[PDB]
């Protein structure tokens, strides 16, 4: 008897982040190549410049099918690895091992929602 | 010695940043056509929350993908779908309920709880 009803799912945003993560772990659907000393990380150009600016500065404006980005060499893969994690799980590990690497790759690609208290 | 953070707001943060991604045709891959009207996406997106899309867009070409919704869908059932896949939410009222809920079964939306549908009648 309701005019008007607003409808919320408390699990809608877990299941996309969940089904893109399968689809990047798969191969599947993905549409841009990242570059990490060398190594081949899979990812859509869309959540990647969801959760960075400097993807997001990169990647607008290539409207092509495939996308190949190498990140530079101040870029490590014990650094970029785990903040790849947290764009597709929400996830970010921590250790005394990667947690310089990890910082500096945080403030090199400008991962937004990362604060620096965790440090 | 390992700090483990899990975050809460960050589904939501991205789904909320490919829902500007998406109402300023940027960074999508997909247009939609419904009564002719475009609606611009990302396949990646519509196939997690639509079998009808999925079985459309899996094994399909890199480049840009067009896919053309019957006559059986409106727009004044589907601009409230593809709000909720973006948002997870959806606004529902006594004038679009019916041919929402029918446009639910046609694409077989995930994660509405078909519970909802009779708050309006």
């Amino acid at each position: 008897s309701m005019s008007v009803f607003a409808y919320e799912s408390s699990v809608h945003s877990t299941n996309v982040l969940l089904s893109l993560n399968d689809q990047r772990k798969k191969d599947v659907l993905c549409d841009v190549t990242i570059f990490v000393e060398g190594q081949r990380f899979r990812a859509h150009r869309s959540v990647l410049a969801a959760c960075s600016s400097y993807f997001h500065s990169r990647i607008v404006g290539q409207a092509d099918g495939e996308l190949n980005i190498t990140l530079p060499e101040e870029v490590t893969v014990k650094g970029f690895e785990p903040l790849i994690q947290f764009a597709y799980t929400a996830k970010l590990i921590l250790s005394k091992e990667n947690v310089d690497e990890v910082c500096k790759c945080v403030e090199f690609l400008s991962v937004h929602n990362i604060e620096e208290s965790c440090f």
